């Protein structure tokens, strides 16, 4: 069993044994005294407690699998003159066949996003939406896969004009350097000071202006937890064994701030809301769709359109309104402004530190 060109066998259907590729693996950091961590590689009973996970990063390595596959093939057919609603549908299907999605046990973990220029994140595109990708764009492609809730938030920046290199390479070396400096016992803010050092030590010259590159200090790094994106630590108190982090950098030719603009395309269910019983039909209903097919997961309207699901825009504002759910609007820095984002999800294994979606492009 073989991958098609263009991909279409589940990534289940590649590995028989039920066991996935791991990731890069990396011993920890020294700590703050000096003395290495690499005892943990080769510690019993961390190799005992590992073990007993490994159901769990089995799961995320199948997702990150996905990922990879799905990344690859987006990068070679991706190009100016598309839609970002074709770019958006046609990375999708992809990613629905490849990760063979399956209710909430296996599916997709978040919209795609492909956000553009001085916007920064949170964009996909509503129904509607004639927007075509240009020459000129840096878009930022951010899309996540899932195995029973257990999930891969990774992303990369495409561009077509080499002008944007050095802003590019700005971010990936800040986003690796923040990836390199985690570790269990690792100060969250150790990490960011890390991250903010390197972006801080490029400038770049984009149409004949300069820029020191500036990270965006309020898009940060995130633990992950089952079903939930964002766990509640913030990548800016310490790392723990055994979680789950997104570390991510965002670089910026702005103001390094972003706030919310354009349409809302992206909704999420607030974690910590339980039932909440509703009358009011068309309301009630949307709720019922969300539950079934999201939970706590991100979605998006595209995603409500392609279940059959109309007239729904007041009943999701009352949802938003009750506070059941949240809406998550695109965030941008200044008109005229480019920003770049690299993100992996790494594994804080008992025995090693796993970026478990890395791949041979970035
Ligand atoms: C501090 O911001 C938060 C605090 C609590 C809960 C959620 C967020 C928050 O901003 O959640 C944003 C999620 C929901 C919509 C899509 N989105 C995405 C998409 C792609 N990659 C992502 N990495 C992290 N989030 N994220
Ligand atoms: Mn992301
Ligand atoms: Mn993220």
């Amino acid at each position: 069993k073989v991958q098609t060109d263009p991909p279409s066998v589940p990534i289940c259907d590649l590995y028989p044994n039920g066991v996935f590729p791991k990731g890069q693996e990396c011993e920890y950091p020294p700590t703050q005294d000096g003395r290495t961590a690499a005892w943990r590689t080769t510690s019993e009973e961390k190799k005992a407690l590992d073990q007993a996970s490994e159901e769990i990063w089995n799961d995320f390595r199948e997702a990150a699998e996905a990922h990879r596959q799905v990344r690859k093939y987006v990068m070679s057919w991706i190009k100016p003159g598309m839609t970002m609603i074709e770019i958006c549908e046609k990375l999708e299907d992809c990613s629905r066949k490849l990760i063979k999605e399956n209710g909430l046990n296996a599916g997709l973990a978040f919209p795609t996003g492909c956000s553009l220029n001085n916007c920064a994140a949170h964009y996909t595109p509503n129904a509607g939406d004639t927007t075509v990708l240009q020459y000129d764009d840096i878009c930022k492609i951010d899309f996540g896969t899932h195995i029973s809730g257990r999930i891969i938030d990774c992303a990369f920046t495409v561009t077509f004009n080499p002008k944007y290199d050095t802003l590019l390479k700005a971010v990936k070396d800040a986003t690796n350097t923040g990836i390199k400096c985690a570790g269990i016992d690792v100060r969250l803010c150790d990490v960011g000071e890390a991250i903010q050092e390197v972006m801080e030590s490029y400038e770049v010259e984009i149409d004949g202006k300069t820029y020191q590159v500036k990270p965006i200090r309020n898009l940060n790094g995130h633990s992950i937890g089952q079903y939930r994106i964002h766990a509640g630590k913030t990548v800016p108190t310490r790392m723990e064994e055994g979680e789950v982090y997104a570390i991510e950098t965002f670089g910026s030719t702005g103001k390094g701030v972003v706030h919310d603009d354009m349409e809302c395309s992206h909704y999420m269910k607030n974690f910590d809301v339980g039932h909440v019983p509703i009358r009011l039909p068309r309301t009630k209903h949307l709720l019922n769709v969300i539950n079934e097919n999201f939970g706590t997961l991100a979605f998006c309207r595209r995603w409500l359109d392609r279940l059959g699901e109309s007239k729904y825009l007041m009943a999701l504002k009352n949802l938003c309104d009750l506070g059941i759910v949240d809406p998550y609007p695109p965030l941008c820095d200044i008109k005229g402004s480019y920003t770049a984002q690299f993100e992996h999800t790494i594994l804080l294994r008992p025995t090693c530190k796993e970026v478990v979606s890395r791949g041979d492009d970035y």
